[PDB]
C-alpha cells in the first residue's frame, strides 16, 4: 500500500470580530466558521509516525485567530486567500491550503426606524460562503457560494410535456406551488496570488449582491416551465453581469407541496383551481442540478 | 396500576394555506406545524384494548386539513381555538384538546423595490407560536409565543457584582458581547369560549407585533446590567401595553463569547479594550427564566 | 408587575469522567450532559440589577467539574442528588436545584470476542437521563428515564375497532408495522435527602435495566391492540416490579409505514398479505402518552 | 452561455423492505434512504424548456420502490447497480445513473437471549453506504462506506513530535483520549455491467465486515502516534484483505477532550496523571484524511 492522496487541519473553527469605529461610535460585526486543510509533503505523518510535518490542528485553529486580528475578514474572498496563502508561504513543505468558510449574518437592527450602532439580528439563516483552494505554483481558484435561501411562489409555476412510460403517475400541471433551497454557486478565474485577489476585491461583494438580485427575480417573475429551465436562467444572468467568472452552478431541491383532496368530506372542493389547503412533504424531493458556462 | 393521566393525537402535521385575491391578483400564503392531542375518557382504550374511544389520529390530521380549508387559518390563536373546540364538541367523550400550532415564516419578496404578489422568502427561522388548551367547563387558554429570534449586541453589556466564592473563577466585566435566542411567552387571561376569542382577534396581530418591538429595543438600548435586569424589563413593557395579558415568560440562553488571549504571539492584543477577535462558545450556555405577572 | 417564577443556570455542560483500574488496568468512561438551574431569593437580580444573589453560571459550571471530580458520576440518580443538595446547602438564598442529566453510551467494546480494557462505542444514540430536583425543605424528587431507544415490528401490530364517522378514512388493518422511540419515565418516591437517596443506590441500575428490558419484551411480545394498549402494559410490569417507584409515564410517536399500491405497475402485487415494499413517513405521526399509577 | 454539466433526481426517498420466511415465520427487514440522479442528453430540459427530456422525479421515485418490489435490496451494492443499470438501459437518452444508499440499522432483537422472529431495534445510528455510478459504455463503478461509526479510547493515544514554532501552543503529550466518528470508503475495481457486480456479491457483505472489524481491532489496539498513523494502518489491512478493492479513504474528525485544570480550587489534582474529569468539546475538530492504494 501508499498514500495517494492526504489533507488535515482544523474544521468547525467559529470566529466573531468587531469593528469599531472611534469617531461614529457605529460598531460592525462579522461571524464565520472556517475550516483549513493543508495538503502537501505529509505522507510519512501516514506511513512512518513521523509528526514533524504536521503543523498541529491546534496550531492552525491559532492561525485562524491571528490572522483575523491581523487582517480583514470580509470579503470572505479576501480573507480566505490571506489565510491559505499563508500556510503555503510559511511551510516549505506545505503546498496546498483548502479553505472553506460559512459566513453567517448578522444585520444591523433598525430600532424606531433608525440603524443600530451595535445591535444586530440573525435576519436569516442563509449564509454566504467560499471555498478557496490556495495552491503552490498553481495560484488561488475561488469558488463563492450563497445557500439556504429559502423561497416558495405560490403560483407561476408549471410542470408539463414530461417523458410519460409504465413507470409514470404524475400528473401534468398548468399550476403549481414552487418552493426550492437555493445552493448557488460562482467559479472565479483563476487567481495568479494574493495581489490580484486584492485587485479585484469590490467585484466579490458586488458579485454575490448580483447573483443573490438575480436569483430572487427571476425565481419571483419567470413563469416557470421547470425547476431545469428557470435555473438555468438565473445562471445565464449571472454569467452575462460579471466577466470574471467562469462558470455558474446551482443545486436546487424541488420541496414539493401536494395537493389535499378533500372531497370524500362533504363533497368539499381542494383540488386544482379550487386548492387551498396543501401538505408540505418533507422527503423525498427532486433534486435538481446544472452548472452554466461561457459559448 | 391505573391510568394517572392519558392523551394522544397527531404531531408534526405540516400545513400550508393560499389566499387568492381574485380582484388584485396578490396572493398570500400560510404554512404551519400543527399538533393536536386530546383527553378525555379514553383510558379503556389503554387498559382494556378499547379503541371505540379512540379519534384515530389519522382523522385527526384530516380534520387539522378540513378546518384549515373551512377557517382562517390566522391568528393562529383562532385557528387553534377553533381546531380544539371542534373536538370538545363533536366528541362527547373527548373533554380537553391541546393545541400547539409553530408558524413558519414566508414573507413576501420586495422585486425592484415593489412587493410581489405571489413569492415569498422564508426571511428567518424566527417562529410564531401558540399553544391552545380548549377544556370543556374550563374555556380556553392561549399561550402565545415568538421563538428562535437570534439576536447580538457587541457591546452596552456588563456582568459584576456577583456572588464570588471558592467556586469562582469568572472575572467581572463592564463590557461584553451579549447574544440570545429569545423565547417569549406571553399568556392570555381565560377565554370563556370561541366567540370571546373571535373578539379579541385583532389584538392577537397587534400584541405579538408589541412584544416583538419591545423585544428587540430593550435589548438594543439596555446598558445591560444582567441578562435577568434586561429581560425584567422587556416583561413588565409588554404587561403594560396589554392588559389581556396575565403574565410574560421569558426564556434566554446566554450564548457566550470568549475573548482570546493572543499575547503569547509576538506580544498582540486582543484583550479588554483591545479585544476584537472572539471565539463564539457553542457550549455549554447560562440558561436564564423568569415569569413575570401584576403586582 | 412583579417576578413570578425565577430560575437560572447553567445549560448544555458536557462532562467525561474515566475511572481507572490502577491493579486490572481497566478503564471505564462516563460522559454526559448536565443542566442545572437554581431558584430562590433571587427576584432582586432581575427587578433592580442585584448581582449579589446570582451565583454565576460559569461557577455553576465549575462548581459542575468539581463534584464530578469528587463524587461518583454514577448512577446519574445519585450525582444529580449530590449536585442539587451541594447548592441549597451551600448557599442560604438558593432553595431549589434542578438537575438534568443526559448520559451518553460508551460501551465497551469486544476485540476478538474479548472485551478491551480502554476502547468503546457509542453503540446507540439512546440516552439515560434523570431530573433531580432538590428542594430546600421537600427533599429530592427524581425522575428516571431512558429515551431515543428506536425500535420496529414487521408484524403483530393491529388497530382495528376505532372511531368512524364523516372525518374517517383510515382503514382498519389486522396486520401492520409498528414502529416508535421510546420515551419512558420512572417517577421515584420522594427522598428525604441524599442519605436516603445513597440507601437506594443499587435500585437505580437495576431499574433502568428493568424498564428497558420489559419495554423490549412487551413490545416483542405483544400481539399489540393499539400503541396505547401496549404501553399500558409495559407502565403496569415495572410498577409492579419496583415498588419504590409511584408511575410511569409512556410518550411514544406512531412512526408511520405506509404500504404502497403498485396495482398501476404491470398488476403489481404490494398491498395486503402482499406488501412487502413500504413507505417510512418522516411526518406526521400520531404521539401516545400516557402515566400509570398504583389502584 | 452553455449547460457544462447537468444531472437530476430524486433524493430522500425512504424505502423500506420486508423478507417473510413462510416456512420459518422468521421476518427481516431493511430500511434505506435512496437518492437517483440521471445524467445524459437532458440540456434543452434547461436551455429550452423542452421537458421530453425528462423522467419525472416522481417517476424515478416510483421506480426505486417497483425495483424493491422486484429485486433484492441486499447487498446495496447490488441493489444500487441493479437500479442504475435500469436506467441507462431502458432510457436511450440516459447516460448516467447515480445511486446513493443509505442503509438504515435494524437489529434482531434477542428477547431472553433467543433472536425474535419480527422485532427489531436500531441499535445505532452507524450506516452502511454506498454510491453507485452506473454509465454506458464505462461499465459501473462502486464506492461503499460505513459511517457515523463513533468511538473512544481513554488511553493508548500520543501526539507529540509535531512541528513547533510561533504559532503553536499545543503542548506534547503521551497520554490523551482519541474519539472519532468513523467515516471509511473502499472503492472497488471497475465492474463491466451487472453480471460481474452479481458474480461477486458475497463479497460486498464479507467486505464490509471486515472494513469493519479492522477499524475497530486496530482502534482499539494500536498505541496511536496520531490520526494519521492509526488510520493508514486500518487502510492498509483492509487492502490486503480484499483485492478487488484499489483504494480504501478514511475522512476522521479529532473529537477533542480537554483537561480541565482545577488546582485553583483547593488544589485538586486533575491534570496528566491525575486528570479524571474532561471537558468534551463539540467544535472545533481537527479533521484528518487520506486515501491509501496499491504500491
Ligand atoms: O492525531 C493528531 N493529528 C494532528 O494532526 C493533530 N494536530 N493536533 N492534534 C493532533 N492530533
Ligand atoms: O395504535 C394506534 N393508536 C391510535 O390512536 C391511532 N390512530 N391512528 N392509528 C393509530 N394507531
Ligand atoms: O447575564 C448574566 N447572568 C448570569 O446569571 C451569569 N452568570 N454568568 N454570566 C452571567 N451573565
Ligand atoms: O421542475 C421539475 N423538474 C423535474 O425534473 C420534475 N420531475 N418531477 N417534477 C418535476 N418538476
Ligand atoms: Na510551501
Ligand atoms: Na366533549
Ligand atoms: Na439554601
Ligand atoms: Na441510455
Amino acid at each position: 500500500s501508499a498514500v495517494k492522496a492526504a489533507r488535515y487541519g482544523k474544521d468547525n473553527v467559529r470566529v466573531y470580530k468587531v469593528h469599531k469605529d472611534e469617531k461614529t461610535g457605529v460598531q460592525t460585526v462579522y461571524e464565520m466558521t472556517v475550516c483549513v486543510l493543508l495538503e502537501g509533503e505529509i505522507e510519512t505523518s501516514y506511513t512512518k509516525a513521523d509528526n514533524s510535518v504536521i503543523v498541529a490542528t491546534d496550531s492552525i485553529k491559532n492561525t485562524i485567530y491571528i490572522t483575523a486580528k491581523q487582517n480583514p475578514v470580509t470579503p470572505p474572498e479576501l480573507f480566505g486567500s490571506i489565510l491559505g496563502t499563508h500556510f503555503i508561504e510559511k511551510y516549505n513543505h506545505i503546498h496546498a491550503a483548502h479553505v472553506n468558510i460559512v459566513c453567517h449574518r448578522w444585520t444591523r437592527m433598525d430600532i424606531d426606524g433608525k440603524p443600530h450602532p451595535h445591535s444586530f439580528i440573525r435576519d436569516s439563516e442563509e449564509k454566504r460562503n467560499v471555498q478557496v483552494d490556495v495552491v503552490e505554483g498553481k495560484g488561488i481558484d475561488i469558488k463563492s457560494s450563497l445557500s439556504g435561501l429559502t423561497v416558495l411562489k405560490s403560483t407561476n409555476s408549471q410542470f408539463w410535456g414530461f417523458l410519460r412510460d409504465e413507470y409514470t403517475t404524475l400528473k401534468e400541471t398548468w399550476d403549481r406551488i414552487l418552493s426550492t433551497d437555493v445552493d448557488a454557486t460562482w467559479q472565479w478565474k483563476n487567481f495568479s496570488g494574493l495581489q490580484e485577489v486584492r485587485s479585484h476585491v469590490p467585484k466579490f461583494d458586488a458579485t454575490w449582491a448580483t447573483a443573490r438580485e438575480v436569483t430572487l427575480k427571476t425565481f419571483a417573475e419567470d413563469n416557470s416551465a421547470s425547476v431545469q429551465a428557470t435555473m438555468y436562467k438565473m445562471a445565464e444572468q449571472i454569467l452575462a453581469r460579471q466577466q470574471l467568472i467562469e462558470t455558474v452552478e446551482y443545486s436546487l431541491p424541488n420541496k414539493h407541496y401536494f395537493e389535499i383532496d378533500l372531497s370524500w368530506h362533504k363533497g368539499l372542493q381542494n383540488t386544482g383551481k379550487n386548492a387551498e389547503v396543501f401538505a408540505p412533504q418533507s422527503d423525498p424531493n427532486g433534486l435538481i442540478k446544472c452548472t452554466v458556462g461561457r459559448s
